[PDB]
């Protein structure tokens, strides 16, 4: 049903590839037609390097299906259902008619729950090489141009799901907060009462020549 | 049987490509089809540049064949088994029935002998030419962004075959101890009490005007 | 298939009987023949407590499903597939064809899921019960040879899987940092250049009646 | 032939399970009947622990051989070979008549070359799991009768593989030297012309009320 | 012969693209069938660029031979035996018998004498546009990582033909001698009884603003 595509979705859009969604999808799924479950699969959040490493193990383990079963057809009287080949696992090239025809006949060839098995395994690989990066994590080097993270910041932050309070609230502190040690006393070198252009202004002063002999004079200043 | 297959991934887990794993895999091999043993190389633990050199090496050795042996064949009546050739030697574009048909006809054409041994002498070319990775080889250079060197370290660390306690163990050790000097000291400046994003932001403060201009400084005035 | 197998090893190899295998056990068999599910078993990493109270607990579940279900046949024509017992229902006993025809035939009677309930059931009992040991949890008492502890410590190391590097790296530092705070500063006393058995002699040298008087005189120096 | 046993012998006399043996022996066995073989493996110096995890691991895989492979014979006329068991493909319970049968018979079905792999992977347990012990690795713990020190010593010596002058020369230098710091001070205490028995009074005087008395007023004495 | 190609490569082994190799060249081959000839090429240590201008030359010449000469055929009787074109010259597209049929056949047209030409006029250019680079000729830039510099020295030097020894002492000898004045003195700040870690630590102080600091602190101190 549509609730549970939207429960799967509820799923992952939280404990992402935890060690949660593996049981979950297993016992949430309970099989199901190679599109319905494709569709089961493309219908998440569109995620890049997850489902980029899904399809890679997908269409390998295809491959080595495909290699190690010939299974070579003809010439019997077209009367039979031929038989399930790696590429005719995947949702592509296979139709919903021949797919329960194949289910509902004897011996139950199980292709369904042969690509159940194939994503788990491959949702497992990812379980665990995939590491997920929230908008905490994002913070400046020693040396960076502020424009180029703020813009990062905020193509970062409309990438997390978050309400709008919570978004621009959290865009304030995170912002202040991560900044590097430098920008961020020349941030607080006045009050928080200021706009983000004047912020910016304040830390496109940085990288200058004058910021560099300014703190190297004072240094040396303080310290001599 | 399976056990084999999961002993010589054994042997691969340790002592990767030292001195050991060609009579090892000559011994353990004792012959195999094509497609078998095609299989016994794909289900080791996915190396990279191995197993690129790998199929690199076959694949010439493969032309070499192909080349050599031109083997034209026709117009005999198909009631011959025609011939292997160095496409065909590979578990690509051949089947089971015809290879066991092959090794089983006399005289005994060995194809799969041919293919270990191909394969061998690319595992020795590996063996020789291929210098392996570990966790504790991780090092930062003398000016990098700590961020890039943390982030390494784990995704470093994940592809490491280890436990838990000896993964996040060795992960507080090497990370505190192959650190820069420099950023070794500022992390030293207090004790070891403070998490990941403290030392984090202490090395977010490195690499800026002030950290150079607070050392030049210092340097100075114990100099001067 | 193998890669399954390997799979599930690996899934083995670390995070061992935490609250994940279960799940993804499940999720990966998705049924099975009681052979192949017993070689799926009998393929791990050879574990001793863990399938001792494996073996146990299955073949006690084993003798309550004798015990619980007689189910007498005869004198009927030998015409039928005769019942699982269950002896019968373990990979012993049976043969792979009347598993099949079991297994195919109607009404589907699912010994393999009901076996793989029971070694799920027992895994949980293992996943509750079992506390695995790691070379970090290896020290020795307040007054020990220390041949006995190195010879433990080395013979435990080898059963631990890990690479060469970190297995030796992890075999100094452990070895010298796990020791008591008395040989600990024995071997401390000197500069560590020397090798295993310079601290092993040092550490013979401990335990004797020389060592104590000294311990005891320096003791009573200090204090008197 | 018997110089090969001898040579076997010879390659297991020394680097014993080193990775060496393994090569060596798959590539000078080059196939046997499982007797001969058999034989090549009872023939060996008679190593406890090794041989043990031989028989072991033998045994085990042929478990699972008999295990895998049901192999119901009969009713057919008794004109054929039957088929091998894993029970079968150890030297026993069979006869060179046979075997010689089976292995000249085809298709050629390898089960001396599939002992011999089994052999080989049980041989890699063993060489992986097993670490000899020398004579130079005895030594008294930190308090114990020498009487059962020079016991297991000479017990121990006699089992070591060398010279005469070599084992009394090593027996009086390993004696000598490996001895305990205090028993190695009573030893010392007088000059190296004293025969064994006058070392073993002077060591059973140690261990008593008036040795520890004697030691820890000594030790007070220059404390105090 | 095989000595002869084995020759061929010990000619190349050493004075590499010198002007000896030519004539040498010349003098050897005598003549060669163009698959034959192609072998004597493949078989060499498998160099890459002298290999690709070689290959390259060999195109460009085949295509030249392809332009300057059309020679169409038919309709005359498949009697004959066609005529040479610039892609058959080369050891692809071509087999031996029509290659010992042509060569065999009257007027002697010399195939593989001009691909021999071919060759060797390549071989010349090579030899004039080649420059070698032995492991002596590496050397480390005013400022980099001393990381990548080990790493190129090791990945160049098993790259090198020599011996263990040869290898390793060159490899001490040409380490510590072929480093930069800066590194040079860090790494003789000290005895030579540091491992590669130790100096490649104390070259991971390199490059950071410490470093340049205290050079700079300690220059203008001597120099002020």
């Amino acid at each position: 049903s549509p609730r549970t595509l939207n429960a799967w979705v509820k799923v992952v859009e939280e404990k992402a590839f935890s060690p949660e969604v593996i049981p979950m999808f297993s016992a949430l799924s309970e099989g199901a037609t190679p599109q319905d479950l494709n569709t089961m699969l493309n219908t998440v959040g569109g995620h890049q390097a997850a489902m980029q490493m899904l399809k890679e193990t997908i269409n390998e383990e295809a491959a080595e299906w495909d290699r190690l079963h010939p299974v070579h057809a003809g010439p019997i009287a077209p009367g039979q259902m031929r038989e399930p080949r790696g590429s005719d696992i995947a949702g592509t090239t296979s139709t919903l008619q021949e797919q329960i025809g194949w289910m509902t006949h004897n011996p139950p060839i199980p292709v369904g729950e042969i690509y159940k098995r194939w994503i788990i395994l491959g949702l497992n690989k990812i379980v665990r090489m995939y590491s997920p990066t929230s908008i905490l994590d994002i913070r400046q080097g020693p040396k960076e141009p502020f424009r180029d993270y703020v813009d990062r910041f905020y193509k970062t932050l409309r990438a997390e799901q978050a309400s709008q309070e919570v978004k621009n609230w959290m865009t304030e502190t995170l912002l202040v907060q991560n900044a590097n040690p430098d920008c961020k006393t020349i941030l607080k070198a006045l009050g928080p009462g200021a706009t983000l252009e004047e912020m910016m202004t304040a830390c496109q002063g940085v990288g200058g020549p004058g910021h560099k002999a300014r703190v190297l004079a004072e240094a040396m200043s303080q310290v001599t």
